[PDB]
């Protein structure tokens, strides 16, 4: 995973590719796993921006109540 | 996937770890495979507990 551009203009485009080659793509839910431990290196964030950072993410909880 | 501990206390913890390195963790659904063929070796259950 990598961050195209920086937060200088509040646009940190999150992409993923191979370590060797440049194959940009938005990170996907199927690409990752969940852990119960956290550290400073982990960027910290709220739930509402998860679809914003991961459009591939779908929050069934917050869509059903609508 | 292994069952650490036993059913002696009504708590069977299903965790997946690397065969090379014991790293217990609850498996993710995207990582399994669905099969049409069943044999006696598979654990029986109903859809409720999936
Ligand atoms: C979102 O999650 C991030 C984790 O991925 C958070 O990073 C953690 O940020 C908190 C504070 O925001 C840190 O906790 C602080 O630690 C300092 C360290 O104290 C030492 O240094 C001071 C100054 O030199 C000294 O006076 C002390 O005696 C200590 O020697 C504390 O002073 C603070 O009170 C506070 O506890 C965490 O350390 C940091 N994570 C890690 C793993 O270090 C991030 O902060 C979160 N988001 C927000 C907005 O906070
Ligand atoms: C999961 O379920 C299957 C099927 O419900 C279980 O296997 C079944 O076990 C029964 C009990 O022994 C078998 O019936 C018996 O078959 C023998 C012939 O092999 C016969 O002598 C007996 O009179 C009786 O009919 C059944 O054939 C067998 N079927 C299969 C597909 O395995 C299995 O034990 C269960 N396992 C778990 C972990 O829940
Ligand atoms: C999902 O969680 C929200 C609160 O976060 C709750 O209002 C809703 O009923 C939940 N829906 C389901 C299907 O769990």
């Amino acid at each position: 995973l990598f961050t195209h551009e920086l937060q200088n203009h509040t646009a940190t485009e999150y992409f993923v590719s191979s370590r060797r080659m440049f194959e940009p793509r938005k990170p996907t839910v199927s690409d990752f796993v969940q852990i119960e431990s956290c550290v400073v290196t982990y960027v910290n964030l709220t739930r509402d921006q998860l679809p914003d950072v991961i459009p591939d993410y779908i929050d069934v909880n917050k869509t059903r109540d609508e």
